[PDB]
């Protein structure tokens, strides 16, 4: 059993949300905090060419829209909704911040995975975002090339990693350390001389 | 004055940093913690070879290795240095680990940092990553050129965000997004016409 969690939900409204059903809508003047009891949720915002853009998946025991629990008026940038019916738990945050006194135990993990959460996102310059926009460029030229393959997730290129870094001008590592964040990006593939684009 | 950030200072060590010495090593054993008083720091790593390639710059009113707080052992790679002459507060996880019973309100913005964290992560296709690297590249090397302003960070140039959607081949928008994002990636400073780069 869960002393915290069992005492904090005894404080929260749980609800069900049906699939594709929005939970916070994106200009909402923030006030909750969410506790996701079950099932996962979705980020999104709109880029440029008002195309949906997924900016993290939420599962159960995460919790939803603290940075306005630190963030007075703060409001929505990005709403939030659902992908599979689930129970969600929210709690006024002016109620919250009576319970962080109470028994701060709970602060404490909502304060975690975060980290956890960040402990994962990092591990990341002027210097460095430079050559980042060349290779994705390259590699962008390339699959527009007669000589290019078509992959049912787009084009498929042939090329060495030193001929990428030959051509933009850096070290064999340094393309290496661009490629694998492209590929943890879901934007390209690396695997020996070939290379695929993906969209 | 600041009361909970006046209590939470007498119960730790603080310590004076002159320029460039190092206060993080690799491979440490976090137990730490460090509160930045005053002044700036960079977060550094050593690459493929040698090469200090940098990583981040935090300043006044910030806490390091925040992540090791939460989940036994750690240490710890990652890197740090005083940029410039500052004076860092630093206490055991432990011993932070009581105080966040006797008055949470330090866990608060302990949460709250590492809320804008997620923040500027969130904010983050090929295309797009194609642009933010000419844009960093016309201001990488305007601030080499001869009528650029000497600032206490680094350098400051001036142009405009249309100019530099002309230059790069991008809207006026487009502009605007990025030069949000490097500011809060702590790089750029933009202020009108005025902008200047760090480093």
């Amino acid at each position: 059993t869960d002393p915290t969690l069992e005492w904090f939900l005894s404080h929260c409204h749980i609800h069900k949300y049906p699939s594709k059903s929005t939970l916070i809508h994106q200009g909402e003047k923030a006030e909750t905090l969410y506790y996701i009891v079950k099932g996962s949720v979705a980020v999104l915002i709109k880029d440029e060419e008002g195309k949906e853009m997924i900016l993290s998946y939420l599962n159960q025991g995460d919790f939803i829209g603290e940075l306005g629990l630190f963030e007075e008026g703060q409001e929505r940038s990005a709403w939030v909704r659902a992908k599979t019916a689930c129970e969600v738990a929210e709690i006024s945050y002016k109620k919250f911040r009576q319970l962080i006194q109470v028994n701060p135990d709970i602060l404490m993990r909502l304060s975690a995975q975060m980290a956890r959460r960040l402990q994962v996102t990092s591990e990341k310059n002027l210097a460095f975002l430079d050559v980042t926009g060349r290779i994705a460029q390259t590699l962008l030229n390339l699959a527009k090339q007669p000589d290019a393959m078509t992959h049912p997730d787009g084009m498929q290129i042939k090329i060495t990693r030193q001929e990428i870094g030959q051509i933009v001008g850096c070290s064999r590592e340094t393309v290496g350390r661009i490629l694998k964040m492209l590929e943890d990006q879901n934007l390209i593939s690396a695997h020996g001389k070939t290379i695929v684009v993906y969209g």
